[PDB]
């Protein structure tokens, strides 16, 4: 297992445009065309992202395409975020898939609006931290996929997408 395998379980893949938990206008894995009510704005995003007249219906490959570079934006995103890198760094392989994970799911700004939840993770203290972290309404609202990250922090172990 790695990053690219645990956020396709959390995110699914669709190659229509489609509604998130919030309602957002999404489409292939997790990828974010708008906040706008507009489906038409969301339809100019999305071909905008991909160079060419979509009419709202992606391939396969645009969608991996699209997921590589969000991947790699939320990397790249942690490392220069002040409050983020010193976690990440101090972190182990399977712990920072968790917090890119978060990254993805919510952004750098929402994720450093852990703060505490973040300053337990750096001390090593995996048992507190989780109970901090489902204080959240992250937690509240998608606890399923938040139970499989927090156990992720908690344990360092891929247990929670096991058979998945
Ligand atoms: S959220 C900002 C932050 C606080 C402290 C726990 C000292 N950190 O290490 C970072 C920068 C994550």
């Amino acid at each position: 297992m790695n990053i690219f395998e645990m956020l396709r379980i959390d995110e699914g893949l669709r190659l229509k445009i489609y509604k998130d938990t919030e309602g957002y206008y999404t489409i292939g894995i997790g990828h974010l065309l708008t906040k706008s009510p507009s489906l038409n704005a969301a339809k100019s995003e999305l071909d905008k992202a991909i160079g060419r007249n979509t009419n709202g219906v992606i391939t396969k490959d645009e969608a991996e395409k699209l997921f590589n570079q969000d991947v790699d934006a939320a990397v790249r995103g942690i490392l220069r975020n002040a409050k983020l890198k010193p976690v990440y760094d101090s972190l182990d392989a399977v712990r920072r898939a968790a917090l890119i994970n978060m990254v993805f799911q919510m952004g750098e700004t929402g994720v450093a609006g852990f703060c505490n939840s973040l300053r337990m993770l750096q001390q090593k203290r995996w048992d507190e931290a989780a109970v901090n972290l489902a204080k959240s309404r992250w937690y509240n609202q998608t606890p399923n996929r938040a139970k499989r990250v927090i156990t992720t922090f908690r344990t360092g172990t891929w247990d929670a997408y096991k058979n998945l």
